[PDB]
């Protein structure tokens, strides 16, 4: 039980729930059909936010996560939700009013698992900090940030998984190109994915990362 709280970029942390979509309640989505997928709600009602937050392309942002929308550093999940962290963007013509629901989205971090070590595992002991790199090659212009953490804990059961994700309201800035190939939410995740369904308890120090490849700079 988490959300995507703050973000910082080009040196500054902006307040919580600035710039982002967040829910007041913490729980998951566990239905990937839904469109509730794209950038939460459902279960999970989130606050509509009328700012936009400067990015420079070929930076790094910090997506800090929390348990609830107050909690510290100490509380931003529970260490038994096991599982890869995501993030994607989505150009849009308007970042106020695009819901996130539907094609144009492309993978731009992922953080599986990792000699033993989950990529939420690391978000947790780094106090709540999921690095993402910001494609350098992109165009200008409004996106959706979309940040997720997937729990699997309880995964070996269809829809098991349980997914946290939140988006940001981004104005990226600074030869551009947007990927070849973009990606629809719903539609990236199964619930028969062998990421999303899947027993960690059986695994050593392959876990397939569930959804598109990740896009580079060509
Ligand atoms: C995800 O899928 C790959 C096959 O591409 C496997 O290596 C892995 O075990 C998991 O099933
Ligand atoms: C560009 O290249 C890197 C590997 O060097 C991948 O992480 C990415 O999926 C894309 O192929
Ligand atoms: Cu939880
Ligand atoms: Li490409």
């Amino acid at each position: 039980h988490t959300i995507f709280v703050q973000l910082e970029a080009d040196g500054t942390t902006y307040p919580v729930s600035y710039g982002i979509r967040t829910p007041s309640y913490d729980g998951p989505i566990t239905d990937v059909t839904s469109n509730d997928l794209a950038c939460n709600g459902g279960p999970n009602p989130t606050t509509p936010s009328d700012k936009i937050i400067t990015v420079n392309a070929g930076s790094t942002v910090k997506a800090i996560w929390r348990h609830t929308l107050t909690s510290g550093a100490d509380d931003v999940m529970d260490a038994s939700h096991k599982g890869p962290t995501l993030a994607y963007l989505k150009k849009v013509d308007d970042a106020l009013t695009d819901t996130g629901i539907g094609g144009g989205w492309f993978k731009i971090q992922e953080d599986g698992y990792n000699n033993g070590q989950w990529g939420t595992s690391t978000v947790i002991t780094n106090g709540g900090f999921q690095y993402i790199d910001i494609p350098a090659c992109i165009p200008s212009g409004q996106y959706l940030l979309r940040a997720e953490m997937i729990a699997l804990h309880a995964a070996s059961s269809t829809a098991g998984a349980q997914l946290y994700m939140e988006c940001a309201q981004i104005n990226i800035v600074g030869g551009t190109a947007l990927p070849s190939t973009t990606y629809s939410i719903p539609g990236i995740y199964k619930a028969t994915d062998p990421g999303l369904l899947v027993n960690i308890y059986s695994m050593s120090p392959t876990y397939t990362i569930p959804g598109p490849a990740k896009f580079t700079c060509p």
